[PDB]
């Protein structure tokens, strides 16, 4: 008889043990995720507008949609027990399956109101032929307070993918309010195509009586990924049945990818998935003067392709200008990408579900929030999207969860060296001015949410590490290390401009001990955040379901002048180990998250490593040990 004992070694098999034996040795604390079982795409978020209080929805065991509240963003409840369950497959118009959906605050009946997927045949994949009517979009109303959802008595609003169009897929309805959509489309074809004219009819828009759009993600057999976008009839705000298409307002060639290199944007690959239509400003989200924003997964794979498999699932982002439908008989209106990137380097993170959170919300108000935000929550898929080779599941008694939620905005990066660092082509960032001297960069902002920050820092030890500086390789244990996995790390590392050039690797252990460790540097070969996992688990070895691959994402250290001075922009970093769920954040403008699943109860030292080429300094290095409980009704 096996009994779970984590100072012993692992056994050689972690499939062969009891079910659920395995429940809690990575499982964390802070982090969305359902009492048991898997977590898919998270959806049908919304505040509602009676009580002000923040709705959380997410795809549940593969049977529909299951969600939770907050009214303070950091502590969740769950809508109800036996999975808490709002709507599931096995109406007339989903009979196999329920996908992801969005929520109008007020819908139907003036009470929130769910656009989702109702899923009628599978498979369905952008590698093989699509069956006709496997994805419609149909309509269900929010009831008891939002713990449920209840499908209207009819068929689909939109019944059919575009006409005659050989979709590689046709799913995740989005929907947004845009003040400059509404322009374009009221205005002339001539009219409307001088910002002049538009921006003074924008300066005038009314969100409050404004008509929905919605944009559904996919692509076209032969052709490539796009979305497809539509909005309520006439742009009738009351009108909930029929939905105008508006054309293919986003698409891309299949496979084809943001620069001439596909290094900092991934692939657009063969076909988009989860869209969102974001508005940012400087401070966050309006849809009047926000610059637009796209999030989207997209789904890729190398050669030969591996029928009904998606081997990349690219979480990324991009920003751009909407104008009117060019001259062709093409979309009426078009996104065109100025900066794309990624809003999580994950390799298993993916299909971002967020909303816009009013500062009329109960979270905001609380929190004393006076601007709209938008919170996104990056889902951070369990066994690398169903292809983990045996992952001890049963054992386990769950799969994957939600990434911390995060807040979007349009960053700035300022006092920066404008040169070859900055003029690179197909990046993630534009000059927003510049006296070819310094400039002001724009870019996607990436922060936890700040209600949740504070919860993870509100009960935790602090615990301190002296300024440093090493120059030949080491490996230096903190003078005091965490004795749990739940902890925030914070540092600060600077380079000097002698290291762009060097083999330079610079970062920390941490979950170490001495069969155990898990890397996070960064490294200046290819500008990248890398988190080295092959000595992550002593377990790993033989059980190849635990995926020790390397994880890494690019961030480039901009050349500034920092006080009067030039110097390498300085590399600031947060990691978060809520467990074995790892979100390393850098400079407000960067995310990747991984799963680090190391095994022994004493893998909890923490070091700072250097590889002896170039030069680091470290500063303000701090851990705050504890995190917090996400969910105390449980
Ligand atoms: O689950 C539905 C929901 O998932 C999204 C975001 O992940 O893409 C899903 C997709 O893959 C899932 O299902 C395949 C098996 O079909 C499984 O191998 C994979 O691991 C799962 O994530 O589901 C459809 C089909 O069932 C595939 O085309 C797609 O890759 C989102 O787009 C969808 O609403």
């Amino acid at each position: 008889s096996y009994h779970l004992d984590t100072t012993a070694p692992p056994p050689t098999n972690l499939s062969t043990l009891p079910n659920n034996t395995l429940f809690h040795l990575w499982r964390p604390r802070a982090h969305i995720l359902p009492a048991e079982g898997q977590i898919g795409d998270p959806c049908a978020h919304y505040t509602d507008p009676s009580t002000g209080l923040f709705h959380v929805g997410f795809l549940h065991d593969g049977d529909g949609i299951a969600g939770a509240t907050t009214a303070n963003l950091a502590t969740y409840t769950d809508t109800s027990d036996n999975g808490s369950f709002l709507i599931q497959p096995g109406g007339k118009n989903d009979p196999v399956a329920v996908f992801d959906g969005a929520v109008i605050p007020v819908g139907v009946n003036n009470t929130p109101t769910l656009l989702y997927t109702s899923v009628s045949f599978l498979p369905i994949h952008w590698s093989i032929p699509y069956t006709r009517g496997s994805e419609t979009q149909s309509l269900a109303v929010a009831r008891d307070g939002g713990r449920r959802f209840d499908k209207l008595d009819q068929g689909p609003v939109i019944a059919d993918h575009p006409f005659a169009v050989d979709v590689t897929a046709f799913r995740a309805p989005f929907v947004f309010r845009s003040a400059r959509l509404d322009v374009l489309l009221s205005l002339d074809e001539e009219v409307a195509r001088n910002e002049t004219a538009v921006q003074q009819a924008v300066d005038g828009w009314t969100e409050k009586n404004a008509p929905w759009y919605v944009a559904v993600s996919g692509g076209v057999h032969g052709v490539g990924p796009a979305q497809f976008l539509y909005r309520q009839n006439g742009g009738n705000a009351s009108e909930f049945q029929y939905w105008e298409y508006l054309g293919e307002w986003w698409q891309e060639a299949t496979n084809s990818s943001w620069g001439d290199e596909g290094t900092w944007a991934g692939r657009w690959g063969f076909n988009f998935e989860t869209g969102n239509v974001l508005f940012l400003t400087e401070e966050g989200h309006d849809p009047q003067t926000g610059e637009v924003f796209v999030t989207l997964g997209t789904e890729g794979s190398g050669l030969p392709i591996v029928p009904q498999v998606s081997s990349i699932h690219d979480m990324l982002w991009a920003a751009g200008e909407v104008g009117v439908g060019s001259e062709q008989e093409g979309a009426k209106v078009e996104f065109s990408p100025s900066m794309a990137g990624f809003l999580d380097w994950g390799f298993s993170a993916y299909a971002a579900a967020g909303k816009v959170l009013p500062a009329s919300s109960a979270v905001s108000k609380t929190s004393g929030v006076e601007v709209d935000r938008y919170v996104s929550f990056v889902w951070l898929t369990g066994d690398q999207y169903e292809q983990a080779d045996g992952f001890p599941t049963a054992q386990q008694g769950w799969t994957g969860s939600l990434l911390l939620p995060r807040e979007l905005k349009v960053q700035t990066v300022e006092n920066v060296v404008d040169n070859e660092l900055v003029r690179e082509e197909g990046v993630s960032w534009v000059v927003g001015e510049s006296d070819n001297q310094t400039a002001t960069l724009r870019t996607l902002g990436i922060t936890i949410a700040r209600e949740t920050k504070a919860a993870l820092l509100a009960n935790g030890s602090v615990t301190a590490e002296e300024d440093r500086t090493l120059q030949t390789a080491a490996v230096v244990p903190f003078a005091q290390s965490p004795s749990s996995k739940f902890f925030v790390l914070t540092a600060q590392l600077e380079f000097p401009a002698s290291a762009r050039s060097s083999p330079l690797q610079s970062g920390f252990e941490i979950l170490a001990s001495e069969l155990e460790r898990t890397a996070i540097y960064y490294q200046f070969s290819n500008e990248s955040l890398v988190v080295d996992r092959s000595q992550t688990s002593a377990a790993a070895p033989t059980n190849p379901g635990l995926d020790s691959f390397t994880e890494s994402g690019k961030l480039r250290l901009f050349d500034v002048i920092e006080n009067g001075q030039e110097q390498v922009e300085t590399l600031d970093l947060t990691v978060v180990v809520d467990n074995a769920v790892v979100e390393v954040y850098a400079n407000g403008r960067f995310a990747l998250s991984t799963w680090a699943r190391s095994w022994y109860d004493n893998s909890t030292q923490i070091r700072f490593f250097h590889n002896g080429e170039g030069e680091v300094q470290f500063r303000n290095v701090s851990v705050s040990e504890g995190l917090y409980n996400a969910w105390p009704e449980r």
